[PDB]
């Protein structure tokens, strides 16, 4: 069969007739396009054996600081707008439903079951926020059995994971909407998020003269029976990061008001423990079809 | 700062302009090629969020299984030839030196230190092999304080990395060159090499029709000051793996015979605690001056 690898040009097409073995049809093509763009990078670059261990470092590195509630390989996918190409492709802004953003490293299927009216925040942390709105389809009827998967920073400017303690699960949950498509939750003001520096990113985006910087923002991750899954996020209005995200993730349509109520009333009624004032983030979420 | 990243085409110019940012020359050069290939990859295949996903977790994995003892991350650049491809480029032959190959995932840090004469290898590891040569410039001149680090599997199939029990290292050694560049030193006959098939590089093996064989092989990292660290391997004729090296390693200068020695007086001159017949494998080192 096949020459030794004795040459550049060998090795390269030694490894892509070696693709013909891979017997699904969408893997090979998958293959062929990897190879022959790993191999023309390292040929373009004339990659150095010290650039070439310091990269096996740093991907060695990315996966183990990876645990089940932090992803450094999907941050890393983020700052260099794999994640957000990823999603433009796979998610066109194509009929009346909202619009797409990237998942980021933070989501965790370990957040606790919701009903309206509940938070996803314990006491002591940030600003509160109440969210709601309706699950809709495309065509405005109501959406029965959604659920709706949202996280946030704390109004301090960290998500629960990277405490060192984290007895439970905190600024998230699975909310279950309403019969009627309703969804209504206690909640903080997310803040400018920067992004953890403490990883394989962190040194990636200092060594780039990057900034790491997130305007503030809420996780949206939305399911029902019958609907296309939704992964998103609100942005509020007035953040100085809105047009320099980090990930690339800010699309106009998810950019939202937040209204303030200073009624001490209302803030009791909708569940405020110490009552006062709120910001009220009102929006549907409009799901397409399956 | 930026527009929006509300499309495919800006996500991708975005990032393009961000690359500016990198103060290190070279470094920035590496971050718009990486990008551009990424990028055209992702355009190029249409890659699927599921696709994306499952790549995260393959890099997740792969990070997760290396350890001191096991390179997961070198053994999938071997897979792909991009370690070979890098070894080709950074050593190219018309420099005259003893040509490169294939480090792969089972280096270690710990390898005793040995003097001419020794064993890297225990005692009922293999059939007996004695190494020998010397280390010369390109320009004739013997290379004084050369080190060579060597590793092999054991007769078995596996090296001392993939025991579950390794309170010593075993198969390996630095041994250190005598002031007029002469080494030697006792080993055992290399065998044809399985992969390990049990991390993320199996499952990629299987998934691509390929098979997970190496040839026999003799590792050869030899450093001295003076001169550019040369990582090599001899590769013993006759082996039926020789012409399909899952990790593109082999070439026809690296490819050496073995002669049979029966001889009870030089046997035990060269060490060999139990005497009888030993493969005896003469071939001088060539490195190239800094
Ligand atoms: C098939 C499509 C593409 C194929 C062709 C391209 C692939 C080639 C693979 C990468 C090869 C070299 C990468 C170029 C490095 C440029 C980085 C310049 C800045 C710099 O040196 O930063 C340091 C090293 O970072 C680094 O070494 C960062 C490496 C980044 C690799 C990213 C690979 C893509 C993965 C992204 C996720 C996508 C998954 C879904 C596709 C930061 O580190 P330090 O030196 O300060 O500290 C020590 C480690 N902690
Ligand atoms: C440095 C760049 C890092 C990111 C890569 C840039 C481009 C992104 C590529 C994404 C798409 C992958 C393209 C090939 C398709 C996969 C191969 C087909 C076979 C297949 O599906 O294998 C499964 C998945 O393998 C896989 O998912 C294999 C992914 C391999 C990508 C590695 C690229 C880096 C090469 C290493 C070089 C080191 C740095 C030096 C420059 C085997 O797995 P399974 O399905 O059994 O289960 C795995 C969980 N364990
Ligand atoms: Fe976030
Ligand atoms: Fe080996």
């Amino acid at each position: 069969k096949l020459p030794y690898p004795e040459s550049a040009d060998v090795i390269t097409a030694n490894m892509l007739k070696l693709t013909d073995l891979t017997p699904d049809d969408r893997k090979r093509f998958l293959l062929k396009n990897l190879v022959t763009h790993l191999h023309q990078f390292v040929r373009e670059t004339s990659l150095t054996t010290q650039e070439w261990e310091e990269t096996i470092f740093f991907l060695t590195a990315t996966g183990q600081k990876c645990t089940p509630l932090r992803q450094e390989f999907i941050l890393l996918s983020d700052v260099l707008g794999v994640s957000a190409l990823v999603d433009a492709i796979n998610n066109p802004p194509v009929h009346g439903g909202t619009e797409s953003s990237v998942l980021g490293p933070f989501y965790t299927d370990d957040s606790p079951d919701l009903q309206n009216g509940d938070s996803i925040a314990s006491e002591d942390k940030g600003d509160y926020m109440y969210v709601e709105g309706r699950v809709l389809s495309t065509d405005g009827t109501p959406v029965p059995n959604a659920t709706i998967e949202t996280w946030e920073t704390d109004g301090h400017g960290f998500y629960d994971t990277q405490y060192a303690v984290r007895d439970k699960p905190d600024c998230r949950g699975r909310v279950h909407a309403d019969k009627d498509g309703h969804f209504g939750y206690r909640a903080v003001v997310p803040v400018a998020y920067p992004i953890p520096g403490d990883g394989p990113v962190g040194n990636l985006l200092l060594a780039t003269g990057r900034h790491n910087m997130r305007p503030n923002h809420l996780h949206m991750m939305v399911e029902a029976p019958g609907f296309r899954k939704l992964t998103s996020a609100w942005y509020p209005e007035g953040d100085e990061w809105l047009e320099s995200d980090a990930v690339f993730g800010v699309k106009k349509s998810l950019v939202v008001g937040l209204s303030e109520v200073r009624d001490e009333a209302e803030a009791r009624k909708r569940g405020f423990p110490k009552g006062g004032s709120f910001k009220l983030l009102h929006r549907d979420i409009i799901l397409v079809p399956e």
